[PDB]
This record gives structure tokens, C-alpha cells and sequence, in this order.
């Protein structure tokens, strides 16, 4: 076993994290297929075919039988490292490792910051508009 | 880099030495002596006691010309650590899972030994008490 935090790193736990998937065998974007791309399982009572890159924390909806979870993200995301990263887990240098980590928990931050300000505006279109109301 | 690996580290296996009446000066220092595995398992009866975090072998005694490689080797010759020549971070992730595997091996070798002495312990004591029950 490795540390909680660590996991998402590990293919078998992504494609664990598919649980009610529906596109499977046959379909071109099956559990195994999205973890391959970096993908985990994110479902919301709204969202359930939510998922998103572990590394550059993008979410994605939409799903059909025929999509390719790889291209799909290469597209989305054309900036993620996890993309470039073309060596199983165990062959990698602790460093390059340590360095990867890295850049998750900063693209972690940019993410949580690029969707505080998300909220930010919401509430501001609410306030804008509520003013209007009240001057008419 | 969680709290269990830390050992593995030598920054870490330094920050352990608390005390450690030897410093400057002498060849048994916290950074030579961490270098070899060595943690600061300080005691009451044992204020200068290390142990190694992979092999676990617990060493007292120290004085300042000791040098812990040698005495390292020549207390402990089956730890794999000894023969890791490369840096940490240099280590393949296999690799450092593989070394994992051998620690806790180890320090399951180590309990089991423990489990052992402390049941002939008991064995002798029970023994000798039903011997003088025949008499
Ligand atoms: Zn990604
Ligand atoms: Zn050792």
C-alpha cells in the first residue's frame, strides 16, 4: 500500500474509482481506457459521467461509446504533464516522481483559484441584477 | 513525503539526534552517523543508543572515533541498505518499493525474534518452578 495521496498516481486505483461506469466492453472509453488517460470517476447526482484528470484537475461530461479518453484530453488539456509522461509508475526516479508531484499540487491550487473566481462572478451577476431590480 | 518513509531519508535520520554527546571534533558524528542508517533511539539507561531504520540492529556505546559504516558492517552484514550506493531521489520507484518490502520484512524478522526470547524466558521460568514442585 502506498499513501492516500499518492493512489490517483496508480492506475488500478483510478479504474477502481469507476463504479456504475457505464460505457464498457466494447465501448472505446471503458474504465480501464479512461484510466489509462488519467481519469477518475467524479459523480455528481447531476454529473454522472463526471471525470477528471487526477494531475491538471480538468472535468469532463459527455461521454459517448466512441470516445477515446486520450485525444479527448490531449484536446481539453493539450497542457497537462501527466500527457507526457511515457513510463509505467515503478520505472520512474524518485525525482522525476517528487517533481511531478509537484506540478499536481500547484495545477491543484490553480484550479481551486480559477474556480473561486468562477464563484466570485457568479455572485456578482446575482448582485448586478438584484440592483437593477431595485431601480426600476 | 509521508511520515513512515522518512527514515529512508538522511536529513530525517539527522534530525533525529536530540543529545548525541559527540559533535565537531569527533568521526561519530549525527551527519556520519545518520549516513549509516543510524536513528537516535535515546533512553534512560541508554542516552547514546541508535539503531539503524532498515535493518533495525540497536547499537550503545559509542565513542569519538567510532566510525558507524564499520560498525555498521560489523554488526549487521544482511542489511540491504549498506549496498545502497545511489542517492535517494536516484532510486526507481520500483526499487524503493522493493527496499520497502525488505524493511518490513526485517522488522517482522525482528519482533519475531523478540517473541521468541521473551516466550523461552517464560518457558524457563514455568520449568523451573514445576521442577521444584517434584522435590
Ligand atoms: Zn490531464
Ligand atoms: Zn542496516
Amino acid at each position: 500500500t502506498l499513501p492516500p495521496a499518492w493512489q490517483p498516481f496508480l492506475k488500478d486505483h483510478r479504474i477502481s474509482t469507476f463504479k456504475n461506469w457505464p460505457f464498457l466492453e466494447g465501448c472505446a472509453c471503458t474504465p480501464e481506457r479512461m484510466a489509462e488517460a488519467g481519469f477518475i470517476h467524479c459523480p455528481t447526482e447531476n454529473e454522472p459521467d463526471m471525470a477528471q484528470c487526477f494531475f491538471c484537475f480538468k472535468e469532463l461530461e459527455g461521454w459517448e461509446p466512441d470516445d477515446d479518453p486520450i485525444e479527448e484530453h490531449k484536446k481539453h488539456s493539450s497542457g497537462c504533464a501527466f500527457l507526457s509522461v511515457k513510463k509505467q509508475f515503478e520505472e520512474l526516479t524518485l525525482g522525476e516522481f517528487l517533481k511531478l508531484d509537484r506540478e499536481r499540487a500547484k495545477n491543484k491550487i490553480a484550479k481551486e483559484t480559477n474556480n473561486k473566481k468562477k464563484e466570485f462572478e457568479e455572485t456578482a451577476k446575482k448582485v448586478r441584477r438584484a440592483i437593477e431590480q431595485l431601480a426600476a
